């Protein structure tokens, strides 16, 4: 009775899923429907070279099967997949995405790290209380989030190499006495390293709150209440919120550094993360240390509560510069059961690209832009092949439904034979909507057009927040385009 939407997010040690419904109001906000997250263990599926190996591509596929299936148990749709460190940094990372797309339809869409942090760090607004001024840590199994801001968004950002995954395995434990105590040592080395150049855009000064998330910092967290004489996350309720000193967060490491890995596995609290527990907590102490931390708050809100805030904005910061017209396309569109975020970013791209056309000295009709905007948000709709005349209707739907070949044959009856005038308009209009589609072939909403420029005879068309599915697509549709308007290089 109310939109249902799905996003997840694929990591270093696992995947995770949120489906949520919209709450009333178009105010922003979500109410949770269902969660899921998914143990992919990329991190571990990875070669010599860096590259996934086959192994951690029928591991993501199923992942994303997994949550494609429960969307539509929910009636959530389609399902947005953004991807960090593994996929990231994975040499083969594309064609390993194009490959899962093939298999599941969905697409694992890499985002920078500093989008993550981002993203992120308005997850865990949603979750915690945040102050004047923040600073949040994500330690992932591949990379180290560092966040700072205030109490709505994310200031500065950094990345780091310094997930738990990674420097597991960057520096194997010995098997000394005291080999746990010089791995930990050792990271924490490492940590300093890197973060020494920047540590001071995010050291503590005074009224500065810390904040932590992801399964790490959210499992130090239950084992830390649990030998302070509390019961196990799961009875009271989560985690989420709870707080521990960094006094009592080197007193848990010292316990594990001590032990050998099997026992690590029995530490309440810690039991499904013991691999690479040790370096994680090595992790969070240097780096909290370095920032002079004394005590922290843990999130379970993260990246993909994140993704979920920023749709919904993108979805209501459109609806709102629509007309009532344009208004009764968007919720007739959403009757057909159409993806509105995908139908808002596509009507977006191509009301720039036809400005940029407009102020380059193109010449176009004066309902040409609002045909336009409907037959983009329109585009996807299935069964056609409330403001609007039927010139303009039969126009938008010839512009939505586009093709070389004309469905009907023109000896064949009931062929809808537009005024010349007419047919050129569509063909121009519909050339335009392709290169849009296109630039939101990935369903990320990231895309935005930078500069379109006359080449020659042709255009040079720079966009930015473009996946390699997206720069394909572009190639692949603007065929129509290069028809009316020449010859379009796509470039960065
Ligand atoms: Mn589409």
């Amino acid at each position: 009775s109310h939109m249902r939407v799905a996003v997840a997010d694929v990591g270093t040690n696992s995947s995770h899923l949120l489906i949520a419904e919209a709450l009333p109001g178009d105010a922003g906000g979500f109410r949770v429907i269902d969660t899921l997250k998914d143990r992919t263990r990329l991190g571990e599926c990875l070669d010599t070279r860096g590259e996934l190996t086959p192994e951690g591509e029928e591991r993501l596929a199923s992942a994303l099967t997994r949550f494609r299936e429960l969307a539509a148990s929910a009636g959530a749709g389609d399902v947005r997949v953004y991807a960090t460190s593994a996929l990231r940094e994975a040499p083969n990372g594309a064609e390993v995405a194009e490959r899962v797309r093939q298999r599941t339809g969905l697409y694992p869409a890499v985002i920078s790290g500093v989008r993550e942090g981002e993203l992120t760090y308005l997850g865990v607004r949603e979750a915690v209380e945040l102050g004047p001024d923040n600073v949040l840590l994500d330690l992932g199994g591949g990379s180290l989030e560092f966040v700072r801001g205030a109490e709505e968004r994310a200031a500065d950002v950094l990345s780091l190499p310094l997930g738990a995954i990674r420097m597991t395995r960057a520096f194997p434990e010995g098997d000394g006495k005291n080999a746990g105590r010089d791995v930990a040592d050792a990271v924490a080395r490492q940590v300093r390293e890197l973060l020494r150049p920047h540590a001071g855009r995010f050291a503590a000064r005074p009224g500065t709150q810390f904040f932590l998330s992801s399964g790490t910092a959210e499992a130090a967290a239950d084992a830390i209440a649990q030998r302070r004489g509390g019961r196990p996350a799961e009875a009271a309720g989560g985690v989420n919120g709870e707080r521990f000193t960094l006094t009592e967060l080197a007193d848990l490491l010292a316990h594990v550094a001590r032990l050998r890995p099997a026992q690590r596995a029995r530490v309440p609290g810690l039991e499904r993360r013991g691999d690479t527990i040790l370096a994680a907590l090595s992790v969070l102490h240097a780096a909290l240390d370095a920032l002079g931390a004394r005590e922290v708050t843990v999130s379970e809100g993260a990246l993909r509560e994140g993704m979920l805030i920023e749709e919904l904005a993108q979805v209501q910061t459109f609806s709102l510069a629509l007309s009532t017209r344009q208004r009764s396309v968007l919720a007739t569109a959403g009757r057909f059961g159409v993806n509105l975020s995908h139908a808002g970013q596509v009507a977006e791209l191509s009301r720039e690209l036809f400005d940029r056309l407009l102020a380059a000295g193109e010449t176009f009709p004066p309902p040409a832009r609002s045909l336009l905007t409907a037959a983009a948000v329109l585009h996807e709709a299935g069964q056609i092949v409330r403001g609007f005349g039927p010139q303009d209707i039969e126009l938008i739907a010839q512009i939505a439904r586009y093709h070389r070949k004309s469905l009907p044959k023109p000896s064949h009856p009931d062929y809808v034979a537009l005024a010349p005038a007419d047919r050129a308009l569509v063909a121009r209009l519909a050339g335009i909507l392709r290169v849009a589609d296109g630039l939101d072939r990935a369903h990320t909403g990231l895309a935005r057009v930078d500069d379109l420029r006359r080449q020659g005879q042709g255009w040079q068309l720079r966009v930015s927040g473009v996946t390699p599915l997206d720069l394909a697509g572009v190639g692949e549709k603007g065929d129509l385009w290069a028809r009316e308007f020449g010859p379009l290089s796509v470039q960065n």
